[PDB]
């Protein structure tokens, strides 16, 4: 019933006909990218609970007095600029602002597109932990400290490899499991581009 297929799915209830990228549905995601994380009994669990934790600060934000600002990314950006509740150039009274928080899923986002497109047109013979490293290295790598940089890069080499990591995806041999990520990967890649044209034209890619 639950596969990797249904997650990259529901991301595109997170675009609106505006497309609006409306959290209630990207925080539904998250959730089920972090069941899917889970289930793979990978070293990587280990990290779940940072991406849960900051789910969390979305969700409350959610359901305060101000959850309608909340309601899309780019309402929460008009929000937080024009009431100054977003720290820009370190770290100060808000460390958990909604623009910083989101920041974070989204690079997170990028890196899981970048792998799963390497994964989706690698060859038979590619290594899970060269597709990993490789699309960390590009994205998420630049804004970790070195030591998490380190300890991430020495435990990609832990990773199933490329047929058991698709098995992994329940949607059936890897031969269907790549055809799944071509038909559902355009839906992340959506939410992506939306979200990043947002942070991007706010300058706000380096929130701290
Ligand atoms: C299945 C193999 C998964 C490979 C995942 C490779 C990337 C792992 C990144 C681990 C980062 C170390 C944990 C904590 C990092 C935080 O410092 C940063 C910055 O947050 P801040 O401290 O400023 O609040 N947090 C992040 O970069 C977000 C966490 C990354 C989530 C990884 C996505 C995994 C989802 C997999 C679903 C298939």
């Amino acid at each position: 019933g639950f596969n990797l297929k249904v997650v990259l799915v529901s991301f595109k209830q997170c675009l609106d006909e505006k497309e609006e990228v409306l959290l209630d549905p990207y925080i539904a995601s998250w959730k089920g990218l972090v069941r899917f994380l889970n289930s793979l009994g990978t070293i990587f669990s280990f990290i779940s609970k940072d991406v849960v934790s900051k789910l969390r600060i979305m969700e409350r934000l959610r359901g305060g007095p101000q959850s309608e600002h909340y309601r899309s990314l780019q309402a929460m950006v008009a929000h937080e600029l024009s009431n100054r509740l977003v720290d820009l150039e370190r770290r100060s009274h808000h460390p958990e602002s909604g623009c910083r928080t989101v920041l974070r899923l989204h690079r997170a986002l990028h890196w899981l597109q970048l792998f799963l497109e390497g994964l989706r047109t690698s060859p038979e013979d590619a290594r899970t932990s060269a597709l990993c490293a490789d699309s960390y290295n590009a994205s998420l790598a630049a804004y970790h400290p070195w030591v998490v940089r380190r300890a991430v890069t020495v435990a990609f080499c832990t990773l199933p490899t490329r047929e058991v990591f698709l098995e992994a995806m329940n949607v059936g041999p890897p031969e269907q499991a790549v055809q799944m990520l071509g038909e559902a990967l355009p839906f992340i890649q959506r939410v992506y581009n939306v979200s990043q044209k947002l942070y991007a034209e706010h300058s706000l890619l380096d929130l701290p």
